[PDB]
């Protein structure tokens, strides 16, 4: 297996012979908690993942009964010192281009609730969750800064522009039941079915062949990957003046 | 009080110690008949709404039963003559920059009927609107005229661009339970509690940082305040050349 | 009495009342369209003429049969795998779109049945009424191995949603007429005895307004899809024709 | 030859073995008098061009001494009518489409002075000019309606957005020196040496593969496309209002 | 005389029975010194005259022997807390909004050094410059904070995206000579030339007909008002994060 | 010093004090000989420089008399097969993605012929030019095949639609003071002399805060990155055809 499936000590990594790549985040084997390091390292992951052309289909999901619940918030840095910010800046950028720029179909399975991060699912192009999922935008308005980081552009295009203000501004939780209603979530299953369904779709598509899987995906994303690079440099910055003013 | 709280004859402000505005329409304390005159001041309205920085969340609601159903047509000027429909035109592009240029959250609490300027609803962030609420583009098509002061862009955004355009076409009429199925509207109300709803999700958003209050509507109005400018003096241009053409 | 377009096209009926509503029929020899390469080849024209043609008040846009567009003739298409002959169906494909979508006038599509290969059409046109039989998939992209690219890509995404839409599109997805109805897709259900009186009645509504107010509500509606669609065709084409090359390898 | 070589009565056409095609505007084998008819017919003659695939390069060009310098204005119809001005907004929105969907490098040889429609040469990839020839923007300011018909958008591209304003506001002209130091002309040729320059690039042109020419034209006018169909209607729109203005005052 | 023309210490305005608007920057009688008033006021001067009707063409200048070329970089307030620095940003995206949104042409008569703000210049339609004249972009990098506010955009638009980093990162300084050959001035004038050259052009365009004018104004500003909206809130965040970083430089 | 600095057979990498990073091109010390194995490894190298937050200011150039006036075609791999143009394809995305997201300003010294990849200078802030340098696209119209990598989309940026598309077409060849007429290149010097001059404007940027120079290179980027994210992809889609149909 390539190198960089045992460089990250947050996810774990398993390919079968049709390409199928399951990157699962964790933390010690559980639920992922959300830190610093990964916020460092998972930009550098994701272009890894798309750099790779053995991957096919990649799944990706979390570990446990969250897909993403917990942060270790002081592991961010400090965040209140532009200096840090920046950062914080670069890395969130990078992170959604590089997530966006895997070249194959990417599968989640949300295993779980996704109170963080969740923009990382509003990438992917076909969205599975268990039946215990729950959304929501939890930290920024928690901490008093900009729900900047993509999640600005990202739940507005997958609620539309009225829900999906409404949906951040009110840090508004949805179950799986309400997402799949919504057209966010596609299959809702119970948790012990998540991963034989996510790894069934998958099988399906790798039956194609990789240039169309490829062309696909990217066909089917370039008006995303405008969308974001349209707002999430602004975003981060304006989070990071929010950020900053947690001070005065 | 700032002096523009008692500037225009058919709004009516009141501001609490949190920052949180509510601008109420109305004439003579009655629902809004729309007007030349209305249509010309609005736009100055909003521009001293979004300059006032002790403004920091707003309401924007109408008077008794309905939101806006009434117009008063030949207040509006001559509209067949194009150097008076430029007036009309010039204003069409200034209301909405100014309404969107509001740097801070805004509630829409719709009180009933919005039959006409429903398109001010769709700049705001979070929609309430009581039971007794009907949505309409009455009066484009019962005129003769184009459609094109901003619902064109905006209904075709919070419906999409296939129900947005039979909406449009048809001259549909959608309930407040309709509206909210089709996440336009987020709550549906009472009439006799909406307005308490309203400041119950204004006082918790008032609990923010200003600056995040500021930077979060920013964020989440981008991509709306982009998609508003690339259509909004084509259509009113359309729309100046039918009122035109009722000559002939 | 009638344009020579109206008798130009062996897979187009064309019929218009007073009020200048165009009804123009898909079909094959009278039955449900099968669609071909001269089809791909000619629809451009056929919308480019209904465009130029200011007679054309309302346009309803519908198949013939119990289905909207249900088979082709792949051999028919030429050899997709060449790319000098792939250009021609590239160059076609951008056209059909463009010249569709510059139809001046409002278009409601009568869907009578399943919608299988180039529910694209459908995506540009205003107001959308099925029968109750109509099914919604893009059949013949991923079962031949070659890229959604010909407008399916920008469109279905665009009527879905970028997560839905995605879903639709990777796995074949079908959608009954209820199902796109509460996608907000189709927007009448009708029984198929009902689907053509109901376009034609909407049709006779719409033809009372002045010609002028018709033609510029169109393009008011049409310019931000317009603008979607120019972004994305000719890429979705490219990277298709580079799928049907592959087909060799 | 294709049938559409002699239905134009003001563009003559010859294509060569290479598949270089000259088309040279004219009235009656002189210089080009704009028409009411070739408002009408010259976005139909470029989609015509532009369908044909034995086109490999195009050559445009007028005839004698001037390239377009003479319009006769009545044949316009009343464009102070908006429901008159509307096919002119229509044919001007599709003359520029179809012109910059030409799909092979398009060679300008302009014979002398260009003093409305300009436009046109702004879709081309290559501008050769003779040393009479002037550029100007002469009929908008004049008649006292917007320049609304894609030099708004063209020759601020051309010029940057700061000469390009001056130049349409004040009704600038250009000898064909200004013009080549601005960037916009490659060559000054005499008089008596232009054609040959024109066909000598397109032969150079022409020993490329086919769809290499095809596909770098493409890739060379996407985002010229986007900028044009970004403007064109609503400048279309706006000069029509001011035309029915004409009948104020 | 409308209320606003006196509404403003730092703006002198004179309209003649044509509707030609000369506007001049001064400070108390002297060449305008930039303040955090200005920065305020400036918006509204720029919308009031925006919706005045009866302004036909608008001539912006400064007086003396500089049109910009002082900061009393203290009345800006304190830029280093976000809390004041989002007065400044609010005003940034308000100042060029609004001077874009003036509905008629406007000359700039640069009357001398415009060492800041020249972007007000940029959103200008004919420029012409004094002898004296000479552009640069001074305070930003001599303060370390991001030239944010309009310059990044509009001088990489006049200059192109090469020239136009290279003269923002170098801190470059352009005679009026070097920006004209550079088509950003289009005339050079003596000092005691400009503003008697400034009238004259207005009052030939003051001849076409008012919604000509504004008409014209509007189609040609279109894509430069989509490409200040792009990036002016970014870049005055930016602005604004490198302004608190002051604390630590 | 970093461990990317010696990852590169193809790249010599020295920095200052000041955090002046020079980065030069070159093939056993020599001109470079463009090759797949550059065409692969240089998008991770200008990953690495943008990563690396201290680097604060970068001078990109070559070696000897020549910037690029050489290519290895055939090392390129067989770009006849859609399956290896695909490679090709993808490094030619990340190549101009990855170098536009180094955040800090890039100086060109543009030490002699840029005959191919001309489009890499094109991403850069401040153009120096050796006097005996001579840009032109050379290999695209040698071999057939569409100028799609890049240079369609930057040379008509630099020399406007016009000359821009003459230049293409024709394979013009501009020499330095012509480029420096035009725009492209804004200084001209000696051979001797280009590298004195590179490091004195990067001396005098140095002195600027970090954030300053890092905020002011992405506010003078963001146009140019959307230019390129709209056709990049599409162009070299376009050119793998083209390099398909030479079988043909």
């Amino acid at each position: 297996q390539p190198e960089y499936f045992t460089k990250y000590e947050n996810l774990h990594f398993h390919r079968d012979e049709n390409g199928i790549l399951e990157v699962r985040m964790h933390t010690n084997g559980s639920s992922l908690v959300f830190t610093g390091k990964t916020h460092r390292e998972f930009p550098d992951a994701f272009y890894d993942i798309s750099r790779d052309r053995d991957n096919r289909v990649v799944i990706l999901t979390g570990s446990g009964d969250a897909w993403m619940a917990e942060i270790d918030f002081p592991s961010l840095g400090d965040v209140t010192n532009p200096r840090e910010w920046d950062k914080t800046y670069w890395e969130g950028k990078k992170v959604l281009q590089n997530l966006l720029d895997i070249e194959v179909p990417v599968i989640s399975a949300v295993n779980g609730a996704a109170l963080l991060h969740s923009e990382y699912i509003l990438t992917t192009d076909i969205i599975l969750a268990s039946e215990n999922t729950v959304f929501q935008d939890m930290p920024h308005l928690n901490a008093g800064i900009v729900p900047g980081d993509g999640v600005h552009i990202l739940w507005p295009l997958a609620l539309g522009l009225y829900r999906g203000r409404y949906f951040l501004f009110t840090q508004e939780k949805l179950t799986a039941q309400q997402a799949y209603e919504l057209n966010v979530v596609h299959e809702v299953l119970p948790q012990s079915k998540l991963m034989e369904r996510a790894w069934e779709i998958a099988r399906t598509l790798a039956k194609q062949p990789t240039l169309n899987l490829r062309y696909t995906r990217v066909a089917l994303t370039q008006r995303l990957k405008r969308l974001v690079n349209e707002g999430i440099g602004y975003g981060l910055a304006l989070e990071g003046i929010t950020a900053t003013d947690l001070r005065n």
